[PDB]
C-alpha cells in the first residue's frame, strides 16, 4: 500500500528512493504504481512540447512548460535542447565541424569527466552504414570519435541478458538473467517481463555499475527508464541533473530507447517503416548533444553509444514445432522462440525422460531448423550452461526460424516479421558500439570486440575498481586516449622438472608394444640434441605458457613438438608444435600401426597404459602431436611416446584425425606455416573453468586416466602472411576450437558422410577464444613474444566467426 498523499513539488526525478508507503518521486516510482498524486502534473509536463520556436525566445517563464525558453532557463538548466539554436543563434552540434578533444573540457567544480550511456534497443550493427544518411548525429558521433565495425552480444541475444551483460561484465550463467523468461526451481519463483516479480532483487546477481559506482563513491543516474516516461522527458532529466551542485551531481547517466527494436519486431530489420524510427533515434541523440553543448559540456563529457542486440528477418512460417517430433508433447513446458529450453511439466513424474526427448529431436528431418543439446554440450563460447535457471535441454535454433510446442501456440497467443535470440556469432544479431570524448580516441576504428568488455572500461573512465567480472581488463586499452589499465602478467604458479633419461626400457609393465627395435654417433649427438631442447626455439614461438595453479609437470623436449606433461592428469596439458608451409604430411607406416613407446623420462607410474584401452570397450587413444606431421621417418617415433597419448573415443577419433591429417597442413599452406598449442579440457561441472582431480567424473576403465570432456587447439601465425609463421617481425593472427569430445556424432546431421563434409562445420561451430581456453584449462599463453601486452590481451580476446561480412 502506497499512502499517495504528499508531494513531489521539487522533488521530480529525485536520485535517492525514499521509505515506503512514503510516495515516490523516483523515475520507479511508475514501476511500482507509487508516485506521489502529482507525479505527472510536476514532474511530466507536456505544455508547449520540446523545442523552443522564435516567439518563446527570451518569455516570461512559465513552469507548466514541458521546458522553457526565457532568459533565466540556462542557470536554472532547463532550457529546451535548441534553445541556444533558435534564441541565441547557435548552431546545432551535428553542423559544427568535429575537432580533436585532446584534453577534458569541463566547468568548473568537475572532478572528472560525466560518462553517459545512450543505450539502444535492437540497434543491428550494420544500420550505422545502412542508415547513415538519416542519422547525422550518430555518423558525427562514429567518425570522430572511437567505433567498433560491430559488437558482439552475448548468448542470448536478448534485452534483459545483454543490457544486464553491459551492466556487470559478466555471462549471464553469472549474472542469473539468463533469458527474458525464466524458472528459479530453488526459489520456485518465475521471471517475466511483464509484472511485478522481475523488479525482486534475487534474481540480479553481480554487481552492476551503479552500485560500484556508489559503493565508490560516485554517483549515478537511473539506468532503468520506466516505459511511460518520453524519450525527450529523459534526456531533460539527464541534462536538469547535469546542472547539480557539484557534491550532489552525478557522474555516470544512461539513456534507454525501446526503438528500433519495437518497429523491428513488426516490421523487420529492413522494413521501409524503419527509417522513421531512426531518424526519431538520430533526432534524440542530437537533443543530447545540443543540450550538452549548451550546457558547455560537449567537450567534457564521455558518451558510449551501445545496442544491446541486432535483429534478424523472421516470420509466423518459419517455426518449428515439437508437436511434430515428440508423442509425449504435452508433458514439457518449452521456453519458445529464438532458443528452445525444456523441462519437465511436472516434477512428480518420472516417466519424464531427457534422453529420449534428445533423440527425438535429433536429425529426425532433413532440413530440420533447431539442433537439441544437452546444456553442457553447447559450444563453449556461449558460456550458457552454469545456472539452475537454465534447463539441461537446449534447442539452438536456426537463425530467421522459431521453435514452439504445439502449432496452437502460434495463433492463439502473423504479427511478426523481425526477431533476435540467436547464436551471438550470428551476423544479423551483431550490435554497435561507438565512444566519443576526452577520453576515448579521435576518429578511430578498433576491431569488433564483446560487450562483456565494457564493464571495466566504464570503470576506468570513471575512476572505479571493477567488481569480479568476465572482461579481461586491458582487452580494450587500444579505444583509449588516456585512463589505460596497465595489467601484469599473471605469476606462474609451478614450475616444471626437466626430465633426463632416468628409466630402462623394462621397468615399464604397460602391455604396450611398439614395432621399433630397428638399429650412428653423427645422428646419435643430434637426437641428444633434440631431447634437449635444440629445436624448441621452432616448436615453441611464444614461450612455454605458465601454469597457474599448483600442480607436478614435465617439460618434454622432442625434435617436432614440446610438451607440458601432467604427472597427476597422465597427460600432457599442453602440446606445442609449429607446420611450415612446406611441411609434408605423411602417413602412419604399417608397422607402427599399434605401437605405442615407454618415455624413459617418465616413470612408469606416471605413465599411461596400453592395457587399460583394450579393457575399455569405448575408449581408444589418439595423439596430441600428429603422427603424420612427423620431420622425418625417425623423428616420426616420438610421436607414438606414450606421453604424447590421449583418451580419446572412436567417433571422436574420425574429427580428431581429419583436423590433424588434412586441416592443420591445410591452414599452414594457407597461413604460410602455424604454429599450433592442442591439449585436453577437463570441464565436468561446465563451469567453464579447469576442474580439480577431485571432480573428474569419468577415467578409462580400470585404470586413473581421467578423460577430457574436450580437446583445445590454439592455431597461431603471422597477422602479416607474407611472413612465415615461425619469423614474424609483427601482430599475431589466431585461431582456435575447443572441441566437446563425446562419444558419438549425433551433433554432426551428415556424419556419415565423409569427413570432408562434416568436420570443418563442427569445428567452426565450437570457435572459442584463447581466453576461454585459459580459464578451462589454468594456462596463460603468449608468455614470450615482442608485441605489448594490452595487444596480447586483444589477441587473447578474439574470436573467430566463420560468418561473411
Ligand atoms: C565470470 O566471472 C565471475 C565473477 O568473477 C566468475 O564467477 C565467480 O566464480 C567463483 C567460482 O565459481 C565464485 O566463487 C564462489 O563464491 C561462493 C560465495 O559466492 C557468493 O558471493 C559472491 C560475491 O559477492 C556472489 O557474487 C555470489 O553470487 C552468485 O550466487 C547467487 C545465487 O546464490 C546469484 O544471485 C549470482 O548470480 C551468483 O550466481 C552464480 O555463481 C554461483 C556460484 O557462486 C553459481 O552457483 C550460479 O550458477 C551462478 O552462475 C554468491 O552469492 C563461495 O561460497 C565459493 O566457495 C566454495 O568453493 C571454494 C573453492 O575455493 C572453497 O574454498 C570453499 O570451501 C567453498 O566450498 C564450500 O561450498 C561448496 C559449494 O557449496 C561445497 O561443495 C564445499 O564442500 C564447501 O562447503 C566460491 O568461492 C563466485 O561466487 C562467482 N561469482 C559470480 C558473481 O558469479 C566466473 O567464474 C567467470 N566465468 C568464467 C568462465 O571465467
Ligand atoms: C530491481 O530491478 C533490478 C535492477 N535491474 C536494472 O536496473 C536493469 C534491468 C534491465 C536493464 C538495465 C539496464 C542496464 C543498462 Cl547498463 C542500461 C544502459 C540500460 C538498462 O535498462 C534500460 C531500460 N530502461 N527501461 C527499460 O525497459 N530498459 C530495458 C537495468
Ligand atoms: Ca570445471
Ligand atoms: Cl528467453
Ligand atoms: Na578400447
Ligand atoms: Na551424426
Ligand atoms: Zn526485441
Amino acid at each position: 500500500w502506497t499512502a499517495t498523499s504528499g508531494s513531489c513539488k521539487g522533488r521530480c526525478f529525485e536520485l535517492q528512493e525514499v521509505g515506503p508507503p512514503d510516495c515516490r518521486c523516483d523515475n520507479l516510482c511508475k514501476s511500482y504504481s507509487s508516485c506521489c498524486h502529482d507525479f505527472d502534473e510536476l514532474c511530466l509536463k507536456t505544455a508547449r512540447g520540446w523545442e523552443c520556436t522564435k516567439d518563446r525566445c527570451g518569455e516570461v517563464r512559465n513552469e507548466e512548460n514541458a521546458c522553457h525558453c526565457s532568459e533565466d532557463c540556462l542557470s536554472r538548466g532547463d532550457c529546451c535542447t535548441n534553445y541556444q539554436v533558435v534564441c541565441k543563434g547557435e548552431s546545432h552540434w551535428v553542423d559544427d565541424d568535429c575537432e580533436e578533444i585532446k584534453v577534458p573540457e569541463c566547468p568548473a567544480g568537475f572532478v572528472r569527466p560525466p560518462l553517459i550511456i545512450f543505450s539502444v534497443d535492437g540497434f543491428r550493427a550494420s544500420y550505422m552504414k545502412k542508415g547513415s544518411k538519416v542519422m547525422p548525429n550518430i555518423e558525427k558521433l562514429r567518425s570522430c570519435g572511437t567505433h567498433a565495425p560491430y559488437m558482439r552480444p552475448v548468448y542470448p541475444t536478448k534485452t534483459f541478458p545483454n543490457l544486464y551483460t553491459l551492466a556487470t561484465g559478466l555471462y549471464p550463467e553469472s549474472h542469473g538473467i539468463v533469458g527474458n523468461s525464466m524458472y528459479d526451481p530453488v526459489f520456485d519463483a518465475s521471471f517475466h517481463l511483464r509484472g511485478r516479480e522481475k523488479f525482486n532483487h534475487r534474481w540480479w546477481g553481480g554487481q552492476p555499475l551503479w552500485i560500484t559506482a556508489t559503493k565508490q563513491g560516485v554517483r549515478a543516474g537511473t539506468f532503468f527508464w520506466s516505459v511511460s516516461i518520453p524519450h525527450e522527458r529523459r534526456i531533460l532529466t539527464i541534462l536538469q541533473w547535469l546542472s547539480l551542485p557539484d557534491n550532489e551531481r552525478p557522474s555516470v547517466y544512461a539513456f534507454y530507447s525501446e526503438q528500433p527494436d519495437f518497429s523491428g519486431h513488426k516490421y523487420g530489420p529492413f522494413g521501409p517503416e524503419m527509417t522513421n524510427p531512426l531518424r526519431e533515434i538520430d533526432k534524440t541523440v542530437g537533443q543530447l548533444m545540443d543540450g550538452l553543448k549548451q550546457l558547455r559540456l560537449h567537450r567534457c563529457v564521455n558518451v558510449i553509444f551501445v545496442g544491446d542486440h541486432g535483429m534478424e528477418d523472421v516470420t509466423c512460417d518459419r517455426t518449428e514445432f515439437l508437436s511434430n517430433y515428440l508423442t509425449n508433447v504435452d508433458d514439457i513446458t518449452l521456453v519458445p522462440g529464438t532458443l528452445g529450453r525444456i523441462r519437465a511439466k511436472s516434477i512428480n513424474n518420472s516417466k519424464y525422460d531427457p534422453k529420449t526427448i534428445i533423440a527425438a529431436l535429433t536429425c529426425k528431418k532433413p532440413d530440420q531448423h533447431f539442433k537439441p543439446y544437452m546444456k553442457q554440450h553447447l559450444p563453449k563460447r556461449l558460456h550458457y550452461a552454469n545456472n539452475r535457471r537454465i534447463e539441461d535441454i537446449h534447442l539452438l535454433v536456426d537463425r530467421r526460424w522459431h521453435v514452439a510446442r504445439k502449432p496452437l501456440d502460434v495463433y492463439k497467443k502473423c504479427f511478426f516479421q523481425g526477431d533476435h535470440g540467436f547464436d551471438n556469432k550470428v551476423n544479423s544479431m551483431q550490435t554497435v558500439f561507438v565512444g566519443y570524448g576526452p577520453t576515448f580516441k579521435y576518429r578511430t576504428k578498433v576491431p569488433p570486440f564483446e560487450n562483456i568488455e565494457l564493464y571495466n572500461v566504464m570503470c576506468d573512465l570513471l575512476g572505479l575498481k571493477p567488481a569480479p567480472n568476465n572482461g579481461t581488463h586491458g582487452s580494450l586499452n587500444h579505444l583509449l586516449r588516456t585512463n589505460t589499465f596497465r595489467p601484469t602478467m599473471p605469476d606462474e604458479v609451478s614450475r616444471p622438472n626437466y626430465p633426463g633419461i632416468m628409466y630402462l626400457q623394462s621397468e615399464f609393465d604397460l602391455g604396450c608394444t611398439c614395432d621399433d627395435k630397428v638399429e650412428n654417433k653423427l645422428e646419435e649427438l643430434n637426437k641428444r640434441l633434440h631431447t634437449k631442447g635444440s629445436t624448441k626455439e621452432r616448436h615453441l614461438l611464444y614461450g612455454r605458457p605458465a601454469v597457474l595453479y599448483r600442480t607436478s609437470y614435465d617439460i618434454l623436449y622432442h625434435t617436432d613438438f614440446e610438451s607440458g606433461y601432467s604427472e597427476i592428469f597422465l597427460m600432457p596439458l599442453w602440446t606445442s608444435y609449429t607446420i611450415s608451409k612446406q611441411a609434408e604430411v605423411s602417413s602412419i607406416p604399417e608397422h607402427l600401426t599399434n605401437c605405442v613407446r615407454p618415455d624413459v623420462r617418465v616413470s612408469p607410474g606416471f605413465s599411461q597404459n596400453c592395457l587399460a584401452y583394450k579393457n575399455d570397450k569405448q575408449m581408444s587413444y589418439g595423439f596430441l602431436f600428429p603422427p603424420y606431421l612427423s620431420s622425418s621417418p625417425e623423428a616420426k617415433y616420438d610421436a607414438f611416446l606414450v606421453t604424447n597419448m590421449v583418451p580419446m573415443y572412436p567417433a571422436f577419433k574420425r574429427v580428431w584425425a581429419y583436423f590433424q591429417r588434412v586441416l592443420v597442413k591445410k591452414y599452414a599452406s594457407e597461413r604460410n606455416g602455424v604454429n599450433v598449442i592442442s591439449g585436453p579440457i577437463f570441464d565436468y561441472n561446465y563451469d567453464g573453468l579447469r576442474d580439480t582431480e577431485d571432480e573428474i567424473k569419468q577415467y578409462v576403465e580400470g585404470s586413473s586416466i581421467p578423460v577430457p570432456t574436450h580437446y583445445y587447439s590454439i592455431i597461431t601465425s603471422c597477422l602479416d602472411f607474407t611472413q612465415p609463421a615461425d619469423k614474424c617481425d609483427g601482430p599475431l593472427s589466431v585461431s582456435s576450437f575447443i572441441l566437446p569430445h563425446r562419444p558419438d556424432n549425433d551433433e554432426s546431421c551428415n556424419s556419415s558422410e565423409d569427413e570432408s563434409k562434416w568436420v570443418e562445420e563442427l569445428m567452426k561451430m565450437h570457435t572459442a577464444r584463447v581466453r576461454d581456453i585459459e580459464h578451462l584449462t589454468g594456462l596463460d599463453f603468449y608468455r614470450k613474444t615482442s608485441r605489448s601486452y594490452s595487444e596480447i590481451l586483444t589477441l587473447k580476446t578474439y574470436l573467430h566467426t566463420y560468418e561473411s561480412e
